[PDB]
């Protein structure tokens, strides 16, 4: 009698960790060095926490060993408070928001609170794999809208329109984006915010990555431009502040919210059961949004960020076979390939034979849900020799490569 | 401007040990009364202080932790909860088969989730820790209560469990020693529990998160090594036993016949890396909590401050006229019955409300742990004595001339 995963796992595939890494995996515990380009972890690859933060946290510890509220510590929800009251999110109160183990836990909670069976989500394409895994793992159904490459990834607004059903009840917005790095400009937000309006969309806007933008790039938070919807803006420590061990991040509903008084409490009843997210990393909160700002020196120009961007940028196009549209923020590059000059029929055949070959480790496009084969996803993070080293091996590997 | 109600999936879901009385604990508590809540098992605000080795682990391994870890958890970490269930007789367990979420809670709903498709069936106790209802409910599977026999120091009744199995069964729930009877379950009983299971086809979910905290001459008795030829699921972790629920560490551990489940392991593993991984600074604790010296020790023997405040708080709950309470030789917990006619009690939760709003105390009524009559509640016996007292003088007073 086979014990199989249930039902709401049949579709489900978050995996920038995936049956590649089995190999990965494989190859490290033989002795052999793997250069992982796939996940977007700042630690290992020499990303240490502000001080400041580490102080607070280690302060803080011996009287944050117990249960806090559920939706996290007063003080550090009144400091997401007024980070956001400084950008027009104005009614934010701190019981508007809620702080989870990372912005992971929250998405899924987020989506498990409101999806039904039949009901579908408008999901970017490419998408941040989780997105696209939490609407299923909710019964809900992820309708992929596509973006725009030649319109530096845009989202196709066109498409969007064309895919909403009587069964929408929202529509994700990653921005700035993961994996193609684009920068949504304030005129596309706003477009997006009609379409929501017209057709009583939700809209979860994912902006963890809000404050890692590369020269002139502008950050806008479509909340604050949809005063009048009911939008939940997802952001976190993670990435910005190089504190992804920690799990800490948080979801703010901005807008009317008496009509959404169910959903409200559904939240609120998944944050209840287990318990709280961990309290002592929640400390960390209130000194990371206030003061100074250490993310500047990294992307600034002699920034370690912008130079390793740069770096990717010009050895990623110096290949024959391979284009890519310039990353504006974030930390990675969503490169095409020539899927015919190399017979690419199976986007992960070729992460693996290169994986196999030259021991670097890439994500194929298609695990973000990008339909066709002729995409994959590399992280900005690595030091500049090593992302040398890897996209010259990634070089030598193609100009040899015709997949079987 | 349609209404968001919350999902079909949370109608059936609860979990009010945090909820409307709650709700109105704290706007006492904002309108200047000091309330007594002795609702949840929370350690910290009760005196309770993180075992200094554990902080000074934590504190110093806090700088090598701020990246993302193994989703299963960090090697050292599990390797201590391997060695620690090796010498408990379950020597086939591996890295693999352990889980490190944050806190057990977090495993709990992942364990449901991967299994429980709509109609499942999950024998749970009755009384339970409401979360696990919560998280079958949740998982679109349903929660079927078994009795507990409080005529039998509160044991689960076996006929009854063998009375509502039915082909939908998958699984049966052992939350032992229990939350909130306080009852340790003996050898003989779980070994009829193995053979019903083994029956059945049933896999068992063992709850044993207060294995550490007994009284008296009780002796813990996990179930896997009862079933070595069932695949059984094993919850424990650092919240209770290590009083520092806060930093919400907890695993669980696969064992027994496993490749009859490689699709359920799958899931979890899925459910496992959607997250990304749990909180990895605090996971340097359990190396030290789990070996040498156990603190725990001290509060559970005569001495000790937890066998002194379960002793005082029996012994008063019992003088009270129309209540009457089992003694608990194990967890944190007390579940008093009371007599409902003499009270003309009907709802136990208003019992509750008015119990706060006439003393500002709080407590939990017996029906948030899916016990079918209006006729118990719960007690938490972390406050040391002189609040013990006082809250049960409190609670004399207020049956002395109750009539609801
Ligand atoms: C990295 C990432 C996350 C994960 O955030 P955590 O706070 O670490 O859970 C979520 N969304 C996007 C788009 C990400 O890139
Ligand atoms: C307290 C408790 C939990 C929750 O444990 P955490 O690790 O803090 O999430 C789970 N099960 C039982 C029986 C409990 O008493």
């Amino acid at each position: 009698s086979p014990i199989e995963k249930s039902s709401k796992l049949e579709n489900v595939c978050y995996d920038i960790r995936g049956p590649v890494l089995k190999e990965a995996k494989r190859l490290e515990e033989e002795g052999n060095k793997v250069l992982k380009l796939n996940i977007g972890n700042p630690a290992p690859f020499g990303f240490d926490a502000p001080d400041e933060i580490l102080v607070d946290v280690i302060r803080n510890l011996p009287t944050a060993q117990g249960y806090c509220d559920s939706k996290g510590l007063y003080s550090a929800r009144k400091a997401i408070m007024q980070h956001y009251q400084a950008r027009g999110m104005r009614d934010v109160t701190v019981e508007d928001i809620y702080i989870g183990n990372g912005v992971s836990e929250l998405i899924v909670q987020a989506m498990q609170a409101l999806l039904n069976s039949g009901d579908e989500m408008l999901v970017p394409a490419p998408d941040y794999p989780l997105w696209t895994a939490a609407v299923s793992l909710s019964s809900g159904k992820a309708v992929h809208y596509l973006c725009d490459e030649s319109s530096d990834w845009f989202p196709d607004l066109d498409d969007i329109r064309a895919k909403i059903t009587p069964r929408t009840r929202g529509i994700v917005i990653i921005n700035p984006n993961n994996p193609t790095g684009a920068v949504y400009s304030k005129e596309l937000l706003m477009e997006i915010v009609e379409i929501a309006r017209q057709h009583n969309l939700i809209i979860f806007a994912d902006e963890i990555y809000d404050k890692i933008l590369y020269d002139d790039a502008e950050h806008h938070s479509i909340a604050p431009l949809a005063p009048d919807l009911l939008t939940i803006t997802f952001n976190g420590l993670s990435k910005t502040y190089r504190v992804a061990g920690f799990r800490q991040g948080w979801m703010v509903l901005n807008g009317p919210k008496k009509h959404a008084k169910g959903y409200i409490e559904g939240l609120e009843m998944l944050a209840s059961m287990r318990l709280c997210a961990n309290v002592p990393a929640q400390h960390a909160i209130q000194t990371a949004l206030g003061g100074y700002q250490s993310i500047s020196e990294f992307i600034t120009p002699g920034g370690r960020l912008y130079e390793q961007r740069n770096r990717a940028w010009e050895l990623i196009n110096d290949i024959p076979g391979v284009s890519c549209v310039k990353p504006r923020g974030a930390l990675y590059m969503f490169p095409k390939i020539d899927a015919k000059r190399f017979n690419i029929h199976d986007d992960q055949k070729m992460v693996l034979d290169f994986l196999l070959q030259e021991k670097v480790l890439l994500v194929q496009g298609t695990a973000f849900n990008w339909p066709w084969p002729d995409h994959f996803r590399i992280v900005t993070l690595p030091r500049v020799d090593d992302i040398e080293l890897s996209l010259s091996k990634f070089a030598r590997f193609l100009s040899g490569y015709h997949q079987l």
